[PDB]
């Protein structure tokens, strides 16, 4: 009776598997494709590019198909090797790397960190993507009572004193609710969004203290006798 | 300078909104029951706009053609204005017919306190359901790669078969969500989901209540 051909992958809902990078780069080059395909979707896209090309090569292994599964293979090895190489992991790399970064290594070793990093990534989602709607909302309010060459004056004066589309919507809006203290609208944005910075803040705190306790960081100094 | 943008029945960017009982907005002049009503209400503001390009319309061009625009869009604001504040739809026995969102939603009108909950509700409800859109899309990508298409499949046709025998996208993909977080309590992104949903739900139930009793205190002043 067939079950489903998952190839590297879990069963859907299994409980993941968290090793410290020692104990990963002591891992077989199968169980390591295992590992980090669970935890990290580049490598998952890869494991199912591999999955449907072992599929083809084992019923027809013409050489054109045979080198398709051996490049996607070495594709998946490579996104894998490169989570856990030695040169990534030294103290020196470890500094350099963003909080974002150093957070998003630590998830692939720490239960607890990947936790912390899943939810400072839907906050921070979610303050893009709603400063994003309420711009387009209030600027569409805005064209309404003041005119559109009022309103890119106002961004032309934001622009001229500061970066991207959402930097530049979020001054607005936040600025615009200081003027008008009385808008529902811009005072609810206000309120969420200063709600959605300290839950993403505190994940973002949580996850990096988790980082440094796994790499080591919390621990450096130890007091001698004076 | 003296650069006045026509704005119309409309009121300046940011300006306090002005709450007045249903009696006393049923006292206002038509001019006065528009400003106010455009203020409160997207539908006669929207209607407001389309007067006010008619109006600029029929200044260029008094065509009868372009004059009959005007008389036209005037009456559309007029009559939608006034269906707000109607005595036939002030009456108890009319309200009771009312949804508890519609009942929010004409009390939002006449209260403050109603108009800021029901904004609330309405941004917790509309995040209730793109976040469950956001997850569903999240999970059933990862279930299709673990378990494959037809699984997924089967799994919602079951589901849209107990609906469909008494279709709702967000109803079931909450319901799948749900039944998968059950089945599995150790998956990261469904336990996110969980938890998200529940704190929202909390704030969406807050926000909803704290209308309904504003907007039974405003129509208990009668
Ligand atoms: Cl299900």
């Amino acid at each position: 009776q067939p079950e489903f051909d998952r190839g590297f992958l879990r069963p859907f809902g299994a409980k993941m598997k968290f090793l410290k990078p020692d104990q990963v780069q002591k891992l077989s080059t199968d169980d390591l494709i295992t590992y980090m395909a669970e935890k990290d979707k580049n490598v998952r896209d890869l494991a199912i590019k591999l999955r449907d090309a072992k599929q083809d090569s084992t019923k027809n292994g013409t050489p054109e198909i045979k080198q398709k599964y051996d490049k996607a293979y070495e594709k998946t090895k490579a996104a894998a090797e490169k989570l856990v190489s030695e040169e990534s992991l030294t103290r020196d790399a470890l500094l350099e790397l963003t909080e974002e970064q150093y957070v998003e290594k630590a998830a692939l070793f720490d239960k607890d960190v990947y936790r912390n990093n899943l939810q400072r990534q839907t906050y921070e989602r979610l303050l893009r993507s709603e400063t994003d709607v309420s711009y387009r909302e209030v600027a569409r309010t805005f064209i309404a009572r003041e005119g559109e060459p009022a309103l890119n004056a106002k961004i032309e004066r934001l622009a001229l004193t500061l970066l991207d589309y959402l930097a530049i919507a979020a001054d607005f809006l936040k600025n615009q609710a200081n003027l008008h203290a009385d808008d529902p609208e811009l005072n609810l944005y206000k309120a969420e969004t200063k709600a959605r910075e300290i839950k993403a803040n505190r994940a973002m705190k949580e996850a990096l203290e988790g980082a440094d306790k796994l790499f080591e960081r919390n621990k450096i100094l130890k007091s001698p006798d004076m």
